[PDB]
């Protein structure tokens, strides 16, 4: 058994149905398989190994699948360049890779030579005919579909994905992954959207959407229209979103006449979501289907939040990621790295069978990254006693200042307890170049005369720190605040931004 016994074995149990589509090519779990054992014998001609890094340029079509899962079951190490990247940026991971092969789309030739010119690699071939090196389908093609065992350590690196700096994965966590997969996604058959890059995370997900036996749904990228047509016309159960997606699929005039039917869930993630337009995205969609996911390449799955979740009358749980998966522990740390209690913000901290095997050729990182078993993801955030987590808003309640984190709440108590100021808001408004300043605006009390502005900037300091300090310090009639009546920091921020002459 491992990671590529489980993806086999739900191509073999599927092997009458659809397991990979596209606009353009249909394959079945039979036809699937074939292919990746011809690919894998293919690659294994060409003179790969165990170990050998395979570094990849293409889309998101059929053919990309089978050569990511090929070249994991002979244990070689898959490197996904994701199309969207820059080419310097490729050169670089390239040059990083110590690629044995090269493998590109045709319609990329262009691109490949770019590469190429700067970092010669051997064995170059290409998903169908096309300038450079040999042809890798028609190699395949002229091969055995033979099966061909997994027989590499279950515990080496099979995947990289790129990130400055590359995420390495091995089968163990691989399946760790899986494993979570259906716990968040459900079990059973899924016809599953996938329109992130093949070269990283829509990879996995298509790896995993296999195993279960399930069918792949490929799209070049997100486009609404497109997405809510394609849901209906292939009957889709999942599609996963980044929030940005899911705003965009609420506002979009073709969602009303869509047929979503298919659906049993949108689970998102990836970036910070807006629970205003979330809470938007759930009255359009008039159904439980938003699941938020908090993962990373670096911790796997860490955490999620159910669609009943979303809507529970009892609770608000919009600006949460939901609770930890089956297997993973939370800390909350002190910039030092010892636990905080519940309730207090910290670094979030992970362990779980899920963590990456490391960071590609950069062991120094690694250790400062995982501590002791323990991934130091570098996001801040709050559990709670039911066992919810929060991520703070970066926008609205850290400010970084010297490499230092100063809350704006911290600060907002410490000025209203002035007997002067009755009310404040913190914010982080964009300094010089990349850094972040403290502003702040204090509405004064009743009676309350002139303001020592200087004097709030002395309680500031010698209650928090030097650092948790104001530079600017307005005081103001009031604060705006919006239509969910919390304070309008960004109407501030936008405004203190632009009068800094």
């Amino acid at each position: 058994m491992g990671y590529l016994h489980r993806v086999v074995e739900g191509l073999k149990a599927n092997a009458g149905g659809e397991a990979l589509v596209s606009a353009d090519r249909r394959l079945t779990g039979a036809e699937t398989l074939e292919e990746i054992h011809r690919t894998a014998r293919a690659l294994a001609a060409q003179g790969l190994r165990p170990g050998d890094g395979v570094v990849t340029l293409h889309g998101n079509g059929v053919e990309a699948v089978v050569l990511r899962i090929a070249v994991q079951l002979l244990g070689c190490r898959y490197a996904g360049l994701r199309p969207v990247f820059a080419t310097r940026e490729k050169a670089n991971f390239l040059a990083e890779a110590e690629a044995a092969a090269f493998v590109y789309q045709p319609d990329m030739a262009d691109e490949a030579a770019e590469l190429l010119r700067e970092v010669p690699t051997p064995r170059v071939l290409s998903l169908g005919p096309a300038p450079l090196g040999e042809d890798l389908v028609a190699l395949a093609g002229a091969q055995s579909a033979e099966p061909v065992e997994f027989t590499a350590d279950e515990r080496a690196a099979t995947a990289v994905g790129f990130t400055a700096k590359g995420v390495c994965r091995a089968p163990f966590d691989l399946e760790a992954c899986l494993d979570a997969s259906l716990t968040i996604f459900g079990e059973g058959p899924w016809r599953f959207l996938v329109c992130i890059p093949i070269a990283d995370l829509g990879g996995e997900m298509a790896e995993w959407t296999l195993a279960a036996g399930g069918t792949v749904v490929l799209r070049e990228d997100f486009e609404p229209a497109d997405i809510l047509a394609t849901i209906g016309a292939e009957r889709t159960t999942h599609v996963f979103c980044a929030p940005g997606w899911v705003y965009q699929l609420a506002e979009h005039p073709a969602l009303a006449d869509a047929d979503l039917s298919s659906l049993t869930q949108i689970p998102y993630g990836g970036a910070p979501s807006t629970p205003a337009r979330i809470a938007d995205a759930l009255e359009k969609l008039g159904r439980p289907l938003l699941v938020h996911c908090y993962g990373s390449q670096e911790g796997g799955w860490m955490t999620w939040l159910s669609a009943e979740d979303h809507v529970r009358a009892d609770r608000y749980l919009l600006n949460s990621v939901g609770k930890a998966l089956p297997g993973t522990e939370i800390a909350i740390r002190d910039q030092d790295g010892a636990d905080l209690p519940v309730g207090t913000v910290g670094e979030v901290c992970v362990r779980s069978t899920m963590l990456m095997r490391g960071y590609w050729r950069l062991p120094e990182l690694t250790a400062k990254t995982v501590r002791d078993g323990w991934l130091h993801t570098g996001d801040l955030g709050r559990l709670d006693t039911e066992g919810y987590l929060y991520l703070v808003d970066r926008a609205k309640d850290v400010i970084i200042v010297e490499a230092y984190n100063v809350y704006s709440q911290e600060v907002e108590h410490v000025l209203t307890g002035h007997p002067d100021v009755r009310y404040a808001a913190v914010v982080g408004v964009p300094d010089h170049d990349t850094t972040e300043a403290v502003y702040a605006a204090v509405v004064p009390a009743e009676g309350v005369g002139e303001i020592d502005v200087d004097e709030l900037r002395a309680l500031v300091r010698t209650t928090l720190g030097p650092v948790h300090e104001p530079k600017h310090l307005d005081v103001v009639d009031t604060i705006p605040t919006t239509p969910r009546g919390k304070p309008d920091k960004s109407a501030l921020r936008t405004r203190w931004r632009a009068a800094q002459r």
